């Protein structure tokens, strides 16, 4: 029976916590906020009864079958596709890019075929080594749905980002407006918070809020499981790591604010990135007061939750120092996106968890040391 502490109480920690748990481990589970979750957290409004999404939107999707089975264990999980409009050129439109958003765009009539052809005729190039260079679909599609986009959510021209992260073309040639192409997709009926908890309601799980992390106390355990910054445990002695952070205005509005969940506004004339109506992730649910966010992209300055890693070569550069400051780390696993500087999805994270503990289990019915790292940066 070995003496776990997992700084963290998110997907990352409350999955590593309950495989532990489960084989008769001691598992304390820490936080430094007052609630469980991590950035899934969810909590119903008081004045409103709706489920906020307190760290913005969260949509649950994937093609990884156990990953789906293991959240239906913990949740009821209920059909929700979602669907994102965008606002831009004093127009409205379909996202991702599809035949509606192009017909529309160019007001035509155009079949698939005859889509194929515009967007062939309209894109532009030899070797292409900007992301602002790809005419993939040309200029006023890289205008109107791009770069005012790039902008504000990276604080980055598209000609300073490389070709890659727009590997194919961005256009789907049919009517589809699915945003997400994976098989399992759906919303928790009573929120990700319910499902962690649920997922954290074991015996064998000792969950404290409120609490940070202090290094002393890594002495006191068998084993560390760290889902916190990983330049913060190093006090940030190299430098912080390149992160976006979100503001969100929250304000009430009585009726229906805008129609749907998520309304992007790709221009650089919208200073949000884009409203949620959080109210439309719950389409099961009726309520007449809507509780709504605009989001608001920035440089994740000191004492901001960090949301999106920037994570080009002068990122990468500072990483390596703590990723070899850390591979030197004896009875410590640091997973999770900011245990390890990715950006991960819920079910991603769940995945790598699952698969975090297994490895730590065999670990020990073998001979062998558990890693500091479950998979690669
Ligand atoms: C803006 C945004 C929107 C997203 N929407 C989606 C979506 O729609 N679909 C999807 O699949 N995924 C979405 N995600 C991804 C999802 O948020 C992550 O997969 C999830 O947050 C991963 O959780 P985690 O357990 O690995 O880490 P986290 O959720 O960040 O949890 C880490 C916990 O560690 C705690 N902590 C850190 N340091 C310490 C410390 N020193 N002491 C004590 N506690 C500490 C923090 O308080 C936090 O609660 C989104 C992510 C972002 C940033």
């Amino acid at each position: 029976s070995k003496k776990i502490l997992i700084v963290g109480a998110g997907f990352s920690g409350a999955v590593i916590g309950r495989q532990l748990a489960e084989k008769g481990h001691q598992v304390h589970i820490i936080d430094q906020r007052d609630h469980i979750g991590g950035n899934s957290y969810d909590a119903r409004d008081s004045e409103t009864n709706v489920m906020v999404h307190v760290y913005g939107p969260h949509i649950f999707h994937t093609d990884n079958e156990t990953v789906w089975n293991y959240v239906n264990k913990h949740a009821e999980m209920m059909p929700y596709v979602n669907r994102v409009k965008a606002t831009v050129n004093g127009q409205v439109f379909s996202l991702p890019i599809n035949l509606h958003t192009i017909n529309q765009f160019f007001s035509k009539t155009c079949s698939p075929d005859e889509a194929r052809a515009l967007i062939a005729e309209k894109g532009d190039d030899p070797q292409t080594f900007e992301e602002e260079a790809l005419r993939f679909i040309g200029k006023e599609l890289y205008e109107a749905f791009f770069k005012g986009y790039t902008i504000k959510q990276w604080g980055m021209q598209p000609s300073e980002l490389p070709a890659s992260i727009l590997k194919r073309l961005p256009v789907r040639f049919n009517y589809d407006d699915n945003y997400f192409n994976h098989k399992f997709q759906g919303m928790p009926k009573c929120g990700y918070t319910q499902m962690i908890k649920s997922i954290l309601n074991h015996e064998n799980i000792k969950v404290d809020l409120q609490r940070e992390f202090i290094v002393e106390e890594r002495t006191h355990y068998d084993h560390v499981f760290y889902s916190g910054p990983l330049d913060a445990f190093y006090g940030y002695q190299y430098g912080r790591l390149g992160y976006r952070t979100l503001d969100f205005k929250k304000f009430t509005y009585q009726g229906q604010y805008q129609g749907c969940a998520v309304m992007n506004y790709c221009s650089v004339d919208v200073p949000y990135t884009r409203i949620t109506e959080h109210k439309y992730f719950s389409p099961w649910e009726q309520h007449d007061g809507s509780v709504c966010y605009k989001e608001y992209s920035r440089a994740c300055e000191e004492n901001d939750i960090p949301y999106y890693p920037i994570r080009q070569m002068g990122e990468m550069a500072l990483l390596e120092k703590y990723l070899s400051l850390a591979e030197n780390e004896t009875n410590i696993t640091f997973v999770g996106r900011l245990g390890t500087y990715r950006y991960l999805d819920m079910d991603v994270t769940i995945a790598e968890a699952l698969k975090t503990a297994e490895v730590y289990l065999n670990s020990l019915t073998e001979n062998q040391p558990m890693p500091v790292f479950t998979v690669s940066v």
